């Protein structure tokens, strides 16, 4: 349809949010972690930050197919 380009776009651009809300989420941890150590419970957030990095590591991916999907319905 008219929209449909317009709308792949959109739908694949939402992928950037979710890299943005977890990458703050891990960095949040990252400094968090940063001050434990310093001054134990670090297996926690060594944990989460590890399945932040795996599921940033998936949207990456996410991104590249489906901007490249964008690409080949723009040829």
């Amino acid at each position: 349809g008219s929209m449909t380009i317009s709308n792949m776009e959109a739908d694949c651009n939402r992928l950037l949010k979710q890299r943005e809300e977890l990458t703050k989420r891990r960095e949040k941890l990252s400094k968090r972690r940063e001050k434990i150590v310093k001054e134990k419970n670090v297996a926690n957030i060594n944990e989460e930050m590890e399945s932040l990095t795996a599921n940033i590591d998936y949207i990456n991916d996410s991104i590249s197919d489906c901007q490249a999907n964008i690409m080949q319905m723009e040829e």
